């Protein structure tokens, strides 16, 4: 802190308040987030956040500086002006315009793209983690910061953590997932773009679980071979039929309909990579609209 200048809270992040702060030298301002020290800082977590003031991309929230005092962190990002619920929330009463969702999740995949290339997992994506700007542009925040240190089940703002959007392979309590749950992550969030409602609203982990079986099937062997193995994985699950993605995500298109199956794939090796993603033929008419944003 010091040469900054708060103006208001943006967000109690996962990891800590995020603050709009007034840069009080060169007058920029910036997004403050002050991080929440579990004593004092591990030096592990020191290093893991410094490589990603070099993971820069056009679709990942910029990470300014990152600066260290005593049980106070701070990380200091660039400002973007609203994040991705607020945007849905501001749109419910017409949606999102396809094209626009078109757009937004292709920079998105084009983000994850790089990062998964760099093998840096973002691990906890959702609408709050979305910022967009008036541009057109999407980009990705709060990146990385999951492996730096863990994610509790409860900020220190006594505020829940939501799952709507985490992969099976994490509620049936995998160690070591992959970028592909990332990918799945931001299935649920094309899926609730198009829709408007959250696509696993779950509010347990079993709750959620519960949902991703009733929507996709309760996975077997067939689908997903070793799931049976999984730490948390039992027997006893209820056994729920596969619904039809015409039901889903309607009025969804079937090109849409297609890659968001191959996004919401139970087997993370069978799910799509990004980078398989950007060639699908989606995005064959993609374009870069302009939202209709109110600050
Ligand atoms: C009433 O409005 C409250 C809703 N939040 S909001 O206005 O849409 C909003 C406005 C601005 C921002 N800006 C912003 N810019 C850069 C980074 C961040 C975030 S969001 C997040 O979780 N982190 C860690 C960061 C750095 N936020 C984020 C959210």
């Amino acid at each position: 802190m010091e040469n900054f200048q708060k103006v208001e809270k943006i967000g109690e992040g996962t990891y800590g308040v995020v603050y709009k702060a007034r840069n009080k030298l060169t007058g920029e301002v910036v997004a403050l987030k002050k991080i929440r020290l579990d004593t004092g800082v591990p030096s592990t977590a020191i290093r893991e956040i410094s490589l990603l003031k070099e993971l820069n991309h056009p679709n990942i929230v910029k990470l300014l500086d990152v600066i260290h005092t005593e049980n106070k962190l701070y990380l200091v990002f660039e400002f973007l002006h609203q994040d991705l619920k607020k945007f849905m929330d501001a749109s419910a009463l017409t949606g999102i315009p396809l094209p626009l969702i078109k757009s937004y999740l292709f920079q998105l995949l084009q983000g994850l793209a790089f990062c998964h290339s760099h093998r840096v997992l973002h691990r906890d994506l959702k609408p709050q983690n979305l910022l967009i700007n008036t541009e057109g542009a999407i980009k990705l925040a709060d990146f990385g910061l999951a492996r730096a240190f863990g994610v509790p089940v409860r900020t220190y703002t006594h505020e829940v953590v939501t799952l709507w959007y985490r992969a099976p392979e994490i509620l049936l309590g995998c160690k070591y997932y992959s970028t592909a749950v990332d990918i799945w992550s931001l299935g649920c969030i094309f899926a609730e773009m198009v829709t408007r409602r959250a696509l696993f609203p779950g509010d347990s982990e079993i709750d959620q679980l519960f949902r991703i079986f009733r929507t996709l099937g309760t996975p077997d062997e067939v689908v997903w071979p070793g799931v049976t193995s999984m730490p948390d994985y039992k027997p006893s699950f209820p056994k729920w039929a596969r619904q039809d993605f015409s039901k889903v995500v309607p009025p969804l298109d079937e090109d849409g309909r297609s890659l968001l199956s191959q996004m919401l794939h139970y087997d993370p090796n069978k799910r799509i990579s990004a980078k398989a993603a950007l060639a699908h033929p989606f995005f064959q008419d993609v374009t870069k609209p302009v939202p209709h944003l109110r600050l």
